[PDB]
């Protein structure tokens, strides 16, 4: 039958759903470890012991324990995102989408949800895998991995809790692909890990540490890079939460051993309520339990890796959003709000320059309230609300990411940067959000393409086209079919460092994106705070 | 008869000048000090002993001892700023223009030349006051002080070589129009003192000291502020530069006594051979013997006077050019040429950017080079070129002019602020440097009234309107006449920040001159240094 696979772990069986008025299979659900519930909680995963009979991959799995949002109740634009399947902390698996009928050996692709390491599910309506698969032939695969404490509550030097788990999660879920996807039709030689956010920043991780580069071909990261300044903290840093989680919990900190024993014994919902609590600053965009860097999972530091050249050495696909910044400032900075243009003062954005670089002195501050004031026009709201904007997105995704891709493409084999600038027709956000974090990847997954969905025609033919961009580089690792007609996106290189902007209008191409700020950002910046 | 005048300190007699087809009476050459050689070199002036007999006032007087700009021979460019009259230590003379008929009680204007306070002359053709006292029937003086070593050697502590003295020798030239100015018709309630450059800085210095105040009206400062980067030095430096100026010369260097007598003794091209030896930095636009912030001449900090408003409150009209900064890159640095178009290698921009912040640290100037440059393009070497014009002129002229502006206004009667961007069609100096440090001058003082001069009509009316403004303005503190139909120049205000363009095509008004780049020099660089 075409719904019964026998993997190497066990028979699953899938289920037929319909796509676009046809049908391709689903396989929901799949177990890649074991449950990390007990006392494995904070343990690295282990793998699954195989089952006999038929595991049922009919229905999506339990999603992993974590923060929920609750700022807007019966808001979608909020709510899309939250769990949509009871929490639970047996949360590792994976769900598979396949071509009908099913093909022998095909490009696989692999999603990595995002959410600040926090948070986040497989099974979202937007990661629904059926319409890539559908459209592009494609194999497509979606992991989950811990978040939270869950995934990331680090005290180096344990083994009960050495951080980084939920990279190994992820790490797991690949090397399951790697082993069985070929009973899918999947060709386990061609496999792209793709992602955005913290799934960005993830894939990137994988292309960095030496334990996980074997474990895929390609790699795509949407809006996040390695090297964000709230993608990981250190192992010093690490112990701090940790220690601080427990302060919070009323826990004997006398040892890791007591730590570790008190965080097990509390219920899920314990952890996250005070969750929160930790962070060292009055921040926004920064997270509280993130990979570490701990000499294990990453040998060295980040930077010191992307120098010498310490990586996986393949195609990699990349981009971000034009406003990266506004949905992190609508929940955490004063004076923005979801009903208003949220027109900014200038104490306003004073604070919301102290809350973006909590990291800063006060001569950091003003070098960035410099660099991003207008004086000719300082009162002006709107100027300061979109300032902000470009601040938070600048510092924590466009000006780490172009740090990342100019550091990978001097010893990569071939790069592809998009600048994503589309609101979407349908947008229930304000317009003062612009293209918010998050908002392609509807589009990279087809949504557009379900007229009941109330996109434009125009959004359809742009949804189409980001999707055979991102399977053809699956594919090839080009995203421009050979000998097209149609307009071509250029090599992203050292020397010309082009890239295209990704919406409805024909395809323009640009070069050194947002050069001016990254400069301050990766450059001035980091020298004034280490001289200061 | 017309010519002679009787005046406290003796009869001078005078002589008939055409001008424009017309006459007025000139007296040059009054002596309004002893002169200042021998035992007195470096001493503060003493005042002109009346003489018996007619003083014969028909010819220029000497220049005061300076350096002589040889860098390019022949070239009227440069050699139009020389000394035009055989240099001497005996130079402290004025010079009055004077309608005819002799007026009654008439409004005055007193000329301070600039030129770095190591060299200028109150002769040359381009400070003739024949037009502006003909067509504005304003009294015009232009005086002279002691420049280089010869008036700014300061040894503080020394009565000797207090420093400051060619300051001294402008207030005595002021105490002397006070004094006598009645008796060649003009009104000594209605003196306006003006200049260029160092001249603009001795103007704001006049304001700035209690023992100057009171000996005229208002001020006009045109390229230059007393609070400039190279206008001022400190006590401990100032004795630094004097005694690295005797080590150059052998000087017994065990007392001051000692050093003084040393350099008494000294040819005076002698001190002008070794005179830019002193100076601390590879530097441009930094002068070697300039005024010294003493606790005397000068009571507080300069910056603590401006914010406390202890100064002189009366009315200002001010400005600066285009272009600032050309003349001194030109001059010092690499890359820069009389005879190209001077387009600017990175590799000499950032030597330019070293000598042009000499004080700075390398964060500094990394914070100055990112600043200034374009880096979607920074291999425009028309960009780099202008971007250190900018930079220059921004750091030496207008912004300090910009900080006097905005601290003077706070508690003055009026301010009236230019932008003066006219390049002139018979300019010998390549295109590349755009309107010129001191360029504004010549239209101030009427030349393009002149046919054998070679402008244009349009110039000849935009030196009419320049001229009409600032006699105005000296007359009555507002350079509009009332109840005219033509276009006004409005009040600076705190609030507001109004300016005007100065050039041959309608009035424009604009506001926050350059701003944004004068709150990098104005506040945060200073920060930056100071916290580094
Ligand atoms: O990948 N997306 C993660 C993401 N994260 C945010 C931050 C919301 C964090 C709210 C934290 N607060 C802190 C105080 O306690 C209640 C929760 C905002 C937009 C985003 O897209
Ligand atoms: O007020 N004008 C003064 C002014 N000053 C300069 C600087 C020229 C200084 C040349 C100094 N050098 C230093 C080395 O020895 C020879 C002389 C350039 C343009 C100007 O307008
Ligand atoms: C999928 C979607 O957005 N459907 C909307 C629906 O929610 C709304 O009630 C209706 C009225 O405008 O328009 C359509
Ligand atoms: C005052 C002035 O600039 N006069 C010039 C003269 O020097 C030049 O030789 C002649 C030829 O063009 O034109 C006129
Ligand atoms: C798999 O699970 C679904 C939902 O629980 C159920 O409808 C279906 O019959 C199951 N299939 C089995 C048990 O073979
Ligand atoms: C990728 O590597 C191959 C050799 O393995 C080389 O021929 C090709 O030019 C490389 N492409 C890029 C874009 O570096
Ligand atoms: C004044 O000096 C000039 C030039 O030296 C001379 O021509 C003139 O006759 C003199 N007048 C006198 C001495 O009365
Ligand atoms: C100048 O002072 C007078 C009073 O002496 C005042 O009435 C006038 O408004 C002032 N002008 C300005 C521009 O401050």
């Amino acid at each position: 039958s075409e719904l019964l696979v026998n993997t190497k772990s066990g028979k699953v069986m899938g289920t037929r759903v319909p796509v676009l008025s046809s049908h391709i299979s689903a396989f929901l659900g799949i177990p890649f470890a074991e449950p990390p519930v007990g006392n494995m909680r904070f343990r690295r995963p282990e793998p699954k012991k195989p089952w006999s009979g038929v595991w049922n991959a009919s229905t999506y799995p339990n999603n992993c324990q974590q923060y929920v949002d609750e700022q807007f109740p019966g808001f979608s634009g909020s709510e899309m995102w939250n769990p949509n399947r009871e929490m639970s902390e047996d949360c590792l698996y994976l769900n598979i989408w396949v071509p009908s009928p099913r093909p022998k050996s095909t490009t696989v692709m692999v999603w990595i949800y995002g959410g600040g390491f926090y948070s986040g599910s497989s099974t979202l309506d937007v990661y629904n895998g059926k319409y890539l698969a559908y459209t592009e032939e494609v194999v497509l695969v979606s992991l989950s991995y811990r978040v939270g404490a869950f995934g990331f509550l680090a005290l180096h030097g344990s083994q009960e809790a050495p951080g980084n788990v939920g990279l190994l999660d992820q790490r797991m879920a690949l090397q399951w692909v790697h082993d069985n996807i070929q009973f899918f039709g999947g060709d386990p030689k061609t496999v792209t890990i793709f992602g955005e956010s913290a799934g960005g920043a993830s894939v990137g991780m994988h292309i960095l540490s030496p334990g996980s580069r074997d474990l895929f071909r390609r790699a795509i990261l949407q809006s996040g890079s390695p090297n964000c300044p709230w993608a990981s903290v250190s192992v010093a840093e690490g112990r701090r939460r940790a220690v601080e989680l427990g302060r919070n919990l009323n826990c004997n900190l006398n040892s890791d051993e007591e730590l570790i024993h008190c965080l097990r014994e509390k219920k899920p919902q314990e952890l996250i309520d005070v969750e929160w609590n930790v962070l060292p600053f009055d921040s926004i965009f920064r997270f509280s339990f993130v990979p570490v860097i701990d000499g294990e999972f990453f040998p060295t530091s980040l930077e010191s890796m992307l120098n010498s050249g310490n990586f996986k050495k393949t195609q990699i696909l990349l981009g971000v959003n034009k406003d990266e910044g506004s949905f992190f400032l609508l929940y955490g900075a004063p004076g923005f709000s979801k009903d208003s243009e949220s027109k900014i003062s200038r104490e306003d954005f004073m604070s919301g320059v102290k809350l973006s670089v909590p990291h800063a002195n006060d001569l950091g501050l003003d070098a960035v309230t410099l660099q991003y004031t207008d004086w000719m026009d300082d009162n002006n709201g709107i100027k300061n609300r979109d300032g902000l904007d470009d601040i938070v997105g600048d510092h924590n995704v466009i000006c780490p990411l172009m740090h990342f891709v100019n550091k990978y493409t001097k010893f990569g084999n071939g790069t592809y940067l998009y600048f994503f600038n589309h609101r979407a027709s349908n947008l229930v956000w304000p317009e003062w959000m612009g293209v918010i974090h998050g908002y392609e990847i509807e589009f990279v997954f087809g949504l557009p393409l379900v007229k009941e969905l109330n996109y434009t025609a125009e959004e359809e033919a742009l949804s189409r086209r980001i999707m055979h961009y991102w399977a053809t580089f699956a594919k090839t690792g080009n995203p421009n079919e050979p000998h097209s007609q149609e307009s071509k996106w250029p090599l992203f290189t050292t020397k010309e460092q082009k890239f295209i902007d990704l919406n409805t209008e024909p395809m323009k191409v640009h070069q050194r994106l947002r050069v001016q700020m990254c400069v301050f950002w990766n450059q001035f910046l980091p020298k004034l705070l280490n001289a200061t």
